[PDB]
């Protein structure tokens, strides 16, 4: 048939009839005046002085007549040069207390105007180059920048913005995957993309149709340009109240493109810019001339940054691997590692990883396990993500040979702490704030916030919900604390010293305790299991008796404690908890018995307050396992850390602890999933080994004295048997042991899905900024 009445429909139409929608060209589904009737280019894109009142000509792209109004397909500067009104950028800010709305709306719409490419650092450049955006930027609700998702690329990122997920759980893990199950690959260019089996999680639009609320196709062909697209928006703004989507997305592939050509500081970046401000001025204008501009809330928003990259600082794989030919590559800003063929047995990553590890002095990638990777990058639990994977350094990249490799300046894809990585967020409209600035926040939070301002109810995602309620003016979600499922058992004195048989060997009580060392509550444990609360001059803990260790140990540290050493005579001290059964204790003979594993603890002794209460750190109940090479990091972090960030931060709050997480997807296992036991014993061994540093934001006020916001830095240790990862690591600890640890730097939220606590129960603070708190990260950049 023909597209007549239908150019750019809200419905597809099935395979007997042909296609008008937005994506015809793609599926080359198009009725055969597709291009006639809907691709209309006659006199461009603006109203001139001469076509003020004309008769409409429907040969003309868009509209200057007395009726387009009416119809809704005016070119969005009609009434600047027909009418005498104002473009949107020259009115001033006014504050939008409620949304306006033509009578019939039942909520203020959405459009999601996303930049492909887009740095943080690009708004720097102002009115100047980006007035439209810079009045939508400083009038509405903006961060200083938004942290993407791992890896920082279009794909992966563009799918975590539609469905709060990370890409391992979403399946969008690269631009570029490859699915042994599928036995397919997915790539940008090509059909497969198309292919809905690729494709996990519940994106936005999905959420909104199931739960009533109309959404405009997000995607377009390629071929239809970024002024049509404005035009089919507001043209669907103006259907009536029963067919009118309530949630819209306008995509720019600029300024990636130059970007990466000229480098993210070219001279060459201000012209795309300035062409992405005029669109943005368009829909503002249209909006304006429909009268929505205070009734639609806005967010521009970027999926990544883009840094300085050349071809000449290219690692080659050949260069360290004698059998380059015997692997497949996904290479560039990050490496991902498999065998070129399945029928090769003789393929072993365990030899790759090797070959590839402090190989060069300037050695600019590092090859990771995936499950070895930093687990705030969240980037191992899917099939697609090939078991040897490539950190490669800002500014670089790999290649297999010379032969695969000057074309760019630029490139993305590196670790999503980088600063170059970062990119942009704004919020504009009557739900969002006024004015007003907040911190910077991940990309993982957005579809909460999406879901919020259509008043629909999120699939369940990777976004801590309630986080970011300080970005709008009104929220229909309010955030409850969840409740503890297992209550603490406080033992008393139940036991005597010679009822143990562990071989080890050694040379308000709870007022005082919780008042000095629990300053924010008890954390609950939200499944069910079986601990002790015990208590000590110098610290807190809860003891599992089911995994034979704390689940959490919690002490507080002021600036002026003092840092004294083990003494000679009690470096083999372990002594027996009376509080705690023998049958659910550990045991030094289990130590001595397993050759590569020794044991370390949670409360430090060096920190002890006298020499009578440092007797209490030498308990069975604080003892973890611990691998003779991972003790070097751990004893440099509670001999000299702790105590200098409780210099620095004027007292610190310290809680430690396990993490058992053998199928690597960033939840606490079970004891069935736990694959390694202290030798022929019951003592599990955890892979990761955690902190949560507090303190007071204002740190003229001590830790144990705050009154108003906290501050927070954490991390998760890998527990690793070597120290293969720190290529510094035969020098002194001060050398390394700190880079290590920055690099696992984490969030508490990223602690509390891997251990099945819940952290801050108890402050003067409201839940939301608690909330907030906890998706924080210390990035050290
Ligand atoms: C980040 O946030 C994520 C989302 O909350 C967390 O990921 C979730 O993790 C849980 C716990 O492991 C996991 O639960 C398992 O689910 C198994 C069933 O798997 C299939 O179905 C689910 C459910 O689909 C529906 O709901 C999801 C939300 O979970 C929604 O996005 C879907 O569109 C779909 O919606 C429809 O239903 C809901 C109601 O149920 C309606 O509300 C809605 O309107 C819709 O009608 C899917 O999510 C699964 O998807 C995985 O697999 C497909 C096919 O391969 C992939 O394409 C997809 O990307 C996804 O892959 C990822 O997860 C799997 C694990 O499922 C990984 O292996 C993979 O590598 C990816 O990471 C499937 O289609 C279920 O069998 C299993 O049950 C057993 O264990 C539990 C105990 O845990 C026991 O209670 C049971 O008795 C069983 O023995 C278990 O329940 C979710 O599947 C998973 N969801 C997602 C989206 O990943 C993630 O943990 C979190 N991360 C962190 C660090 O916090
Ligand atoms: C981003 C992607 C296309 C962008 C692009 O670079 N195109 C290349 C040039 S051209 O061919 O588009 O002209 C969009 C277009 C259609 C979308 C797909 C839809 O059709 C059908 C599916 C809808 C589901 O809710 C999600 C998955 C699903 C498969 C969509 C995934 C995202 C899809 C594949
Ligand atoms: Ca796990
Ligand atoms: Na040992
Ligand atoms: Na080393
Ligand atoms: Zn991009
Ligand atoms: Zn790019």
């Amino acid at each position: 048939g023909s597209c007549k009445g239908r150019c750019f429909e809200l419905q597809e139409v099935g395979p007997p009839d042909c296609r008008c929608d937005n994506l015809c060209k793609s599926y080359s589904s198009c009725c055969h005046d597709f291009d006639e009737l809907c691709l209309k280019t006659a006199r461009g894109w603006e109203c001139t002085k001469d076509r003020c009142g004309e008769v409409r000509n429907e040969e003309n792209a868009c509209h200057c007549s007395e009726d387009c109004l009416s119809r809704g397909d005016c070119c969005t500067n009609y009434q600047v040069v027909c009418k005498g009104e104002s473009h949107w950028v020259d009115d001033d800010c006014e504050e939008i207390k409620v949304p306006e709305c033509p009578a019939g709306f039942v909520r203020p719409p959405l459009i999601i105007f996303s930049v492909d490419g887009f740095r943080a650092s690009y708004m720097k450049k102002g009115s100047k180059v980006m007035p439209n955006i810079e009045k939508l930027r400083s009038c509405g609700t903006h961060a200083p920048y938004m942290r993407p998702v791992y890896p920082t690329k279009t794909f992966p990122n563009l799918y975590t913005l539609a469905t709060g997920l990370y890409p391992e759980s979403h399946g969008i893990v690269g631009n570029s995957m490859y699915d042994p199950v599928f036995d397919a690959s997915f790539h940008l260019r090509g059909r497969e993309k198309f292919n809905h089996r690729w494709w996990g999680g519940q994106p936005l639009w999905i959420t909104a149709t199931k739960q009533g609320v109309r959404a405009g196709t997000f995607f377009w062909s390629v071929s239809i340009p970024h002024e049509r697209r404005i035009l089919t928006i507001l043209q669907w703004l103006s259907l009536p109240d029963n067919e009118r989507p309530s949630v819209y997305a306008f995509y720019s592939e600029q300024p990636d493109f130059s970007g990466h050509k000229y480098g993210p500081f070219g001279p060459e970046m201000t012209n795309p810019l300035r062409e992405i401000d005029k669109t943005v001025g368009q829909l503002m204008d249209g909006l304006k001339q429909l009268r929505l501009h205070r009734c639609v809330n806005v967010i521009f928003v970027g999926d990544h940054g883009m840094e300085d990259v050349t071809c000449d600082r290219t690692e080659f794989l050949s260069n360290y691997l004698t059998n380059v030919d015997d692997i497949t590559l996904v290479p560039g800003t990050l490496g991902r590692i498999r065998a070129k063929s399945i029928n090769n047995s003789k393929y072993d990553p365990k030899t790759i990883i090797a070959a590839l590890t402090c190989k060069k002095p300037d050695q600019h990638f590092k090859p990771y396990m995936k499950q070895h990777l930093p687990k705030r990058l969240h980037y191992a639990n899917n099939r697609r993500i090939e078991d040897i994977h490539l950190l490669v350094d800002r500014r670089w990249h790999v290649a297999r040979k010379p032969l695969d490799v000057c074309f760019f300046q630029g490139d993305h894809g590196f670790d999503n702490k980088v600063n170059s990585m970062q990119t942009v967020f704004v919020g504009y409209g009557p739900t969002f704030k006024y004015r007003t600035k907040v911190p910077p926040f991940e990309n993982i939070e957005l579809y909460n916030v999406m879901c919020d301002l259509l008043g629909l109810k999120p699939a369940p995602n990777n976004g801590t919900h309630g986080s970011l309620n300080h970005l709008l003016r009104t929220n229909t979600f309010r955030p409850t604390m969840p409740d503890e499922v297992s209550r603490p058992n406080y033992p008393g004195i139940m036991y005597l010293q010679s009822e143990f048989d562990l071989g080890c060997t050694c040379d308000h009580t709870k007022g005082s305790t919780k008042e000095r060392h629990l300053l924010y509550g008890r954390p609950a444990v939200l499944y069910r299991t079986s601990y002790d609360i015990l208590y000590h001059t110098d610290f807190e803990s809860g003891y599992s008796e089911i995994f034979l260790m704390p689940l959490w140990t919690s002490y507080t540290i002021s600036k002026q404690a003092e840092v004294s050493s083990i003494p000679e005579h009690l470096t083999n001290c372990v002594r027996p908890d009376v509080r705690v059964s023998p049958g659910f204790s550990q045991n030094c003979l289990a130590y001595k018995n397993d050759k590569q594993m020794s044991y370390g603890f949670l409360f430090p002794p060096y920190l002890s307050s006298s020499p009578e209460a440092k007797y209490d750190a030498f308990l069975v109940t604080n003892m973890v396992p611990m691998y003779p090479a991972f003790k070097r990091v751990w004893a440099y972090f509670q001999r000299v850390l702790v105590k200098k960030y409780a210099s620095e931060r004027n007292g610190v709050n310290v809680i430690s602890g396990p993490i058992f997480d053998y199928n690597y997807d960033g939840l606490r296992d079970t004891e069935d999933e736990i694959k390694q036991y202290v030798e022929g014993s019951s003592i599990p061994v955890p892979t990761h080994y955690y902190s949560i540093i507090t303190s007071c934001l204002d740190f003229t006020q001590p830790a144990d004295k705050c009154d108003g916001p906290l501050s927070v830095s954490s991390f998760i240790l890998p527990h690793r048997p070597d120290n293969d990862e720190s290529c510094a690591s035969s020098e002194d600890e001060s050398k390394w042991v700190e880079e290590l640890m920055k690099m696992h730097t984490a969030r508490v939220r990223d602690i509390e899905h891997l251990t099945g606590l819940d952290f801050y129960r108890k402050t003067s603070r409201s839940y939301s900024e608690i909330l907030t708190l906890k998706t924080y990260l210390h990035t050290y950049e």
